[PDB]
């Protein structure tokens, strides 16, 4: 069994999936696209026209990163990325909710800042910034002084925490997350040494087409 | 056991939760707010500053509608809103992914249309519209000629399909979904007669504060 994954170089949503595939020992081909350019092939698979898209070997696709991760956990349960118990499942998923919500607000911010300056909405930017900073502070609070986000070993919660912090350094660089949250700095440094992370570090892509 | 739910009258995300609580026979108090006004209390509970927020009786909260639904399924498994088998779980969740993605694009459209006309982005509007119409067409395709979205009985898939269609009639009224997708029209008519739906129909709220 092998997969193909439509991905973009900065994409945190795709990074979660890339990390999960590697952690589960599932081979895959990375199919890099700019999903904001008219050349993207995402609409052929995802009615929502977003990546990541997991392309299945016998045909069809799975989209929406959190859903792809649930799909992978059911199809390939070993090694697990979630704890076996419901409380642990829910704890890991809460980190993922926060990661995703922060990332959504970062993307909305990025595209607001692509508008002509005169047309940028200060209240919309401020609204999204409260989500970014407040969501991040909550991830840091939940981690506290512990070695792992959930329990005693690597889980989805660590995928989420490491992904969002790595993404902020690319697409919300003004926020000194390492200084405000040294616990996240230390966790990030541990996680970024894992091969799954080291093979998926974000960088900024080039967007050519007009989006806004 | 009883809950309080911070909700807004049009909110499809909150509607899914309101339907689920009622279908599971879980009493709750509806706490209606406009989450776009400065009076909202959502930030006291959700770092992402969104509703729905499920307020727990002994303290704390759960946010993000899909996560709230997963939480409810674990805490209150009977009666179930998901099939017992993994294929059925994944099928129901795919409808929820589509519902949520359509709703996200509707909200972005609504707020773009609140901008001064000269500042509205035609390409951004067009991008979101492809998600709305294409996502809806996929829900209709998946339902096909069957009585229920998933298997032989009411599930989360029906919550998703009925919620998104009811919401489009309020916040994307130009789209004649009943005419293009008579299967969804018929399903909607069945679902809207259920007490859980009939007690949660969306209507437009008043937004006073500037959002964009
Ligand atoms: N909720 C989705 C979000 C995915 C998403 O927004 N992807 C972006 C790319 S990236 O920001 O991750 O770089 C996309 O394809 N956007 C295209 C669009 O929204 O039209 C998920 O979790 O997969
Ligand atoms: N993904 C969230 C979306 C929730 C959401 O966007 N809620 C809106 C209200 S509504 O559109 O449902 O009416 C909100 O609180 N928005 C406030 C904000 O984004 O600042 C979920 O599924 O709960």
């Amino acid at each position: 069994t092998r997969y193909r994954l439509i991905s973009a170089t900065p994409s945190p949503y795709a990074r979660k999936v890339r990390i999960a595939l590697a952690e589960k020992g599932l081979p895959f081909e990375l199919v890099t696209e700019v999903p904001w350019d008219s050349a993207t092939t995402v609409p052929r698979h995802n009615p929502l026209e977003k990546l990541p898209v997991l392309l299945l070997p016998a045909g069809g696709s799975v989209y929406e990163s959190s859903y792809i991760l649930q799909w992978l956990e059911l199809k390939h349960p070993d090694p697990p990325l979630l704890p076996p118990d419901p409380d642990g499942v829910l704890a890991a998923r809460r980190y993922e909710v926060l990661c995703d919500g922060i990332c959504d607000a970062v993307v909305l911010t990025f595209f607001e800042r692509q508008r002509d300056e005169a047309g940028r909405s200060a209240p919309w930017l401020a609204r999204q910034r409260r989500k970014i900073e407040g969501g991040l502070a909550e991830i840091a609070r939940l981690l506290g002084d512990r070695d792992w986000t959930v329990g005693d070993r690597f889980t989805l919660g660590d995928i989420a925490a490491g992904t969002v912090t790595g993404y902020l350094s690319v697409r919300f660089p003004e926020l000194d997350w390492r200084a405000r949250h040294p616990n996240l700095a230390r966790l990030s440094d541990r996680l970024e040494a894992r091969p799954s992370f080291a093979d998926s570090v974000p960088y900024a892509q080039t967007i050519t087409d007009r989006v806004v």
